[PDB]
């Protein structure tokens, strides 16, 4: 029902060719097991042909004759087997594609065009509710979905059927016991892929759970950079850093072990499953004879049949999830739900006129429990006549405007156009009848002829040109180059407001409504244009039955009448000069109005250069991966030769040497193979393990050891900075997984392959290599090709998808309703050319996937053909032949694993692009020494001189200029600004967060430019808005090591003491033990001060710096701070910035700072002497 039928609705003849896909998807499928089926054909003549041939030791001739004839007769079966089955899966193979595209490309294009009319179609109901954008975004990605799901996937689906169903059926009937045998397998193979879901999900989140301990301490250190800078505390996080990647890493290396493990096993029961298959499919034939090996190979091939099931999946999941997220919201995409306006039928009215009628209207906005904002209406306005209405707290007029249009069915009453209901009327009709300008004017993308010619279609320019010129919008135009054809470009936001809205009114004076809606249409907008769009409105009135809604009262002056709402609550109706003389609703507001990121340079070969550098030694992994590469043929060879013997050897020596062969394809693999994988997991897996370590070291060491712009004022964000610490060392780690990767498919199929390939007869190996890159480059011209009409197939849509985004974006289309066909008309020509594009990829895509197949056969021909033939004709032997079936799965694992890890070798190579210009840094200011540090340094006077500054931004007009300060010892230096800055610049500047552009800074006299950054910031008083405290216990927060200051009990006592937060250090539990509970989550602003203070006298800071500290607080929170602050200075210098100009009173120096110049400067009664600025601050302070 509503699942499958609609999503593949309609399609005549499409249906037909659908079924005639399907039918050609069958026999398909079919082919290959028939394929095989052949492959035990031979093989079971020349297995008989074998058995004479090392049979003899006595006649040579007759074998020259008997064993020829058969191959011979074979060589005839070998040519009408591949071309039969070659030219049979050629042709259905274009068929089945033909689905892929010309049935969904007509559904589509069905879909597409009855789907972007239901939406215009909906009307009102948008606005009524959901997303209006986000739900016309997902809704087109859901159809992008259905190509998905219609296309050749379900032809793919059919194809993996016909190989299993199909398959098993040649099975059963040659023999039900290995089909057992191969269905108890199945489970097991499921088992080994269970705990696979189980490790992986399970040491994801453990990972996760690690590095969001390592991802914690960079996220609030890289936002409190600024504190921990001042502070010096950046070597502990550095250390902390290390601690939690220590951890991060040694979960990283348990699930790379585990993992090898599992990836090692589950091939271990598939080998041995695959050897168990053969050691009970030979015992039916040495000691039974019953197969000749026919079905022992064809039941390999109903695992490749049963693999073709893991194929179909995907295709079920493709069409299911297709499926169910189309049909739900296909209830909503199609139809016409509609019943308030549709598009149709209705009463024509001819009488072209009606006295507008609004009676007893009861009405509310389909927000539902949201009140009635129109309970009751009566308003009548006269024909000709010019109606004003009014109101306060918004709206409820506006509903009266709306409901006209018919907008909204009202819940009770009715609203009579003329003298007839408004129901009755045709909609597309009423609405042409209907002008309306809305305050806000939207303007169409195109020429401003062509959005007037979107008022009414047919229309020409000396129309638009008495439409203008009479709204007095022919000025600005002509003046303007393009004149008519002139765009508006990019959206509507180009030239004025008031031109804007201009233009709206010459394209409704186009429309020649009998009805005109004005709402606000001159509000929102300057003084000037709004007489000017006045007067345009003003000659669009008395000669129209109108209805205007405005907030101005001078253009309410010339109504007929005015009636007065205030939340839309009918009370008065009348002449001007009758409401003034009630003096009520009217007259009282009259005279009360009067994140994204990653630049484009490149690594280049740096990547294995620099790790190299960082992976101090593993020669051990990859020469393990060398000799687990040249393993993999060793299996392909003793299989070649099990049945290579099977085939050519006589009765006797049967058993051994199937016996010998099949512990050997255990021993080498199973034995080998497990140790190997976990040999080199262990290795390439703790290598990726330790350069996550290093690398995210030496980045974010390298990222706090630098600030300067990318701190300070950088156009990056906090998440950005995370986001690179976990991208990058992930990918990089890809990147070295993919070397070794790479490495040991490398000599598993070149090395060893061409060992194998040599002992050929030398044109076998060059016809096979004749075709193995050939398929592989036709294989990749064909990604190619896939992805090159993937890609112009989205851009076509864009635009036409743009358009159409466009539209639905702006409802108020639906008002004119003119365009509500035309807009999809356009759409229908836009959606044109991708119809022809999809006919076209119908060939493109159908000739792709013919010619793979197409390939397939001919490399099974060859492969027989010239392995019979000439080898045939002389020394026919059971070697080569299978040889070539080795060289094939080395060429399955070259494609599949390479193609797979090139990805992983890109991403990584951008992202460790990335990190490496970043680890470059610019290391600026660590050490070195600068200065010595003198006894007599301690002091405290600090200077200022003609300093300028600005933070990196060039053109930012600068907030320091001509600065110049003063400040004695022992003593406080207050200042005080306008806002912003220079208030907090200049604490900044003595950390030197930033050196000025001009002039010099002293503190003993020294110059603080020539002095060292770190000892600069090892005194320091700092003290900022809201003080960040790190997670970590109180104590360790009160005690921030400066550099080599331990915790000190008695010490952080005395801080507690003088920052009187020692009161809730006496009481609570753990006391001072208390951890801050989840970023302090416990504590007040008031709590977090007071520690701030006791991390500043800690130090004990010759100098200290407030800045607006108890700018946020309030009662005796304040008071207590202020006591512990003027209890924290008077002992050493501090600047206090502090907006609070009450406690400002005791200072022994006040400044006046005028954005970079000191205005006035000097004691308070001295400045209260004085008159500027200052007065001014305690003027406003009241």
């Amino acid at each position: 029902v509503s699942v499958l039928t609609m999503f593949r609705y309609a399609g005549w003849l499409d249906r037909l060719y659908m079924l005639v896909g399907t039918l050609a998807a069958i026999i398909h499928g079919v082919a290959l097991p028939l394929m095989m089926l052949i492959f035990g054909d031979m093989t079971d003549s020349f297995a008989s042909v074998g058995n004479v041939s090392k049979n003899s030791t006595n006649m040579s001739e007759a074998d020259k004759r008997a064993m020829f004839a058969k191959l011979e007769e074979e060589m005839t079966t070998y040519a009408y087997y591949y071309t039969g089955i070659g030219a049979g899966v050629l042709i259905v193979a274009y068929i089945q594609v033909s689905f892929w595209c010309l049935a969904a490309g007509r559904q589509i294009h069905k879909i597409r065009q009855k789907f972007f009319h239901a939406i215009m179609n909906q009307e009102i109901g948008w606005f009524d509710v959901h997303d209006v954008g986000e739900l016309n975004t997902r809704l087109t990605d859901d159809v992008s979905k259905i190509n998905e799901g219609i296309g050749d996937k379900i032809g793919m689906f059919f194809q993996a059927m016909a190989t299993f169903f199909g398959g098993f059926i040649i099975g059963f009937t040659r023999g039900w016991k290995l089909t057992l045998v191969i269905l108890a397998i199945s489970p097991v193979l499921g088992l080994s892929a269970g705990i696979w879901a189980k490790i992986l999900s399970s040491f994801t989140d453990k990972e996760l759970h690690a590095y969001a301990k390592a991802g914690a301490v960079a996220e609030e250190v890289l936002a409190a950079i600024r504190t921990v800078i001042a502070f010096g505390g950046q070597k502990k996080e550095l250390e902390r850093y290390n601690n939690n990647l220590e951890e991060a890493k040694r979960l990283g290396i348990k699930k790379a072990i585990t993992a090898n493990i599992s990836m090692g096993a589950a091939f271990l029961l598939i080998y041995a499953s695959y050897a168990l298959a053969f050691w009970y499919g030979t015992s039916l034939v040495i000691s039974k004879e019953y197969s000749i090996g026919q079905v022992l190979t064809v039941f390999f091939s109903v695992l490749i049949g049963a693999f073709s099931v893991g194929q179909a999946s995907p295709n079920i999941e493709a069409f299911a999830n297709a499926r169910g997220a189309a049909y739900e919201v296909f209830k909503i995409i199609d139809n016409k739900p509609s019943i308030d306006s549709f598009s149709k039928s209705g009463h024509k009215p001819d009488n072209i006129q009606g006295n507008l009628e609004f009676k007893n209207i009861h009405f509310s906005y389909p927000s539902r429990k949201e009140v009635q904002i129109l309970k009751g209406l009566n308003l009548k306005v006269k024909s000709g006549q010019t109606v004003a209405l009014v109101g306060n707290s918004g709206c409820g007029k506006s509903t009266t405007v709306q409901l006209m249009q018919r907008l909204y069915d009202p819940l009770d009453g009715m609203v009579s156009i003329d003298g007839q209901d408004i129901r009755t009327i045709n909609v597309r009709y009423l609405r042409e009848i209907i002008g309306v300008v809305s305050q806000e004017p939207v303007l169409f993308a195109t020429t401003i002829a062509e959005n007037i010619r979107y008022g009414r279609e047919d229309v020409t320019m000396d129309e638009i040109e008495k439409a203008v010129k009479e709204a007095n919008a022919y000025d600005f135009i002509m003046k303007l180059p393009h004149q008519f054809d002139t765009l508006v470009g990019e959206r509507g936001a180009q030239l004025s407001g008031g031109q804007k809205q201009r233009i709206a009114i010459a394209r409704a004076l186009v429309r020649n409504p009998k009805i005109l809606l004005l709402d606000e249409a001159t509000s929102a907008l300057d003084t000037e244009s709004e007489a000017v769009v006045q007067a345009a409105l003003d000659k669009a009135r008395e000669g129209r039955t109108t209805i205007v809604i405005a907030h101005r009262l001078s253009t309410v002056r010339n109504a007929d009448v005015i009636a007065g709402f205030d939340g839309g609550v009918i009370v008065e109706q009348g002449n001007h000069d009758e409401l003034m003389r009630e003096k009520g609703i009217y007259f009282k507001l009259v005279m009360t109005q009067t994140l994204d990121e990653d630049v484009p340079p490149a690594s280049f070969w740096r990547i294995l250069k620099l790790n190299s550098t960082e992976w101090p030694y593993f020669v051990v992994g990859i020469f393990c991966a060398i000799i687990n590469g040249g393993l993999q043929p060793a299996f392909s060879v003793i299989f070649s030769k099990v049945v290579g013997v099977f085939t050519n050897g006589g009765p006797p020596e049967t058993q051994r040497q199937n016996s010998n062969l099949f512990s050997l394809l255990f021993l080498i693999l199973g034995i080998i193979s497990f140790i190997t994988f976990f040999l080199q997991g262990f290795t390439f897996g703790k290598a990726g393990e330790i350069l996550t370590k290093r690398l995210r070291y030496m980045v974010f060491k390298s990222m706090l050891r630098q600030d300067v712009s990318w701190f300070d004022d950088p156009k990056n964000t906090t998440g950005a900075l995370t986001t690179r610490l976990a991208n990058d060392a992930a990918q990089v780690k890809g990147a070295t997984g993919s070397r070794l990767a790479v490495i040991f498919q490398n000599i598993a199929n070149l090395g060893t392959g061409i060992i194998i390939s040599l002992i050929y007869g030398w044109q076998l190996t060059l016809l096979l290599l004749a075709i193995v890159p050939i398929i592989a480059i036709a294989g990749v011209v064909e990604m190619k090709m896939l992805s090159g009409q993937a890609l112009k197939d989205k851009k076509e849509l864009e635009g036409s998808g743009k358009i159409a985004t466009e539209a639905i974006e702006n409802f108020r289309t639906v008002v004119s309703l003119t365009r509500e066909q035309k807009f999809e008309t356009m759409y229908a020509q836009s959606l044109q050319i991708p119809y022809r594009n999809a006919m076209k990829k119908a060939h493109v895509f159908g000739i792709t996937f013919s010619f793979t197949q197409a390939m397939m056969y001919f490399s099974y021909a060859a492969c027989f053909r010239f392995g019979a033939y000439l080898v045939t004709q002389q020394l026919m032997t059971f070697e080569n032949v299978l040889l070539v079936f080795s060289a094939i799965v080395f060429g399955a694992m070259a494609v599949g694993q390479v193609s797979s890890f090139a990805p992983d070798y890109a991403k990584a190579t951008v992202s460790a692009s990335h990190i490496i210009r970043i680890i470059e840094k610019t290391p600026e200011i660590d050490s070195y020494s600068t200065q010595g540090l003198k006894p007599n340094m301690l002091e405290g006077n600090v200077q200022f001189s003609g300093v300028v500054f600005n933070y990196p931004t060039r053109p930012s007009i600068p907030v320091l200029q001509g600065l110049s300060l003063e400040v004695k010892k022992g003593q406080t230096l207050a200042l005080v600004g306008s806002s912003g800055c220079g208030k907090s610049t200049v604490v900044q500047l003595l950390e030197r967060f930033y050196d000025p552009m001009a002039g010099s800074v002293f503190l003993d006299g020294k110059e603080i430019k020539q002095l060292n950054v770190q000892w600069l910031r090892a005194q320091l008083g700092i003290v900022s808005q809201e003080p960040i405290l790190f997670d970590c216990s109180i104590a360790e927060n009160i005690a921030y090591g400066d550099n080599s200051r331990v915790v000190s009990y008695e010490e952080i006592v005395r801080a507690a003491k003088e920052a009187n937060i020692h009161q809730f250090i006496d009481s609570l539990p753990d006391k001072y033990n208390t951890r801050v509970g989840d970023k302090g989550t416990q504590l007040s602003g008031g709590q977090k001060q007071r520690i701030a203070i006791a991390r500043a006298l800690v130090r004990q800071p010759h100098i200290l710096l407030l800045d607006e500290a108890t700018s946020a607080l309030d009662t005796e929170s304040e008071k207590v701070v202020q006591e512990a602050l003027d209890k924290a200075r008077e002992g050493r210098t501090c600047i206090v910035i502090a907006h609070r100009l009450s406690t400002i009173q005791n200072a022994d120096l006040i400044v006046v700072i005028q954005n970079g110049k000191v205005k006035e400067h000097g004691t308070h009664q001295q400045l209260l002497a004085q008159k500027g600025i200052y007065f001014s601050m305690v003027s406003v302070q009241a």
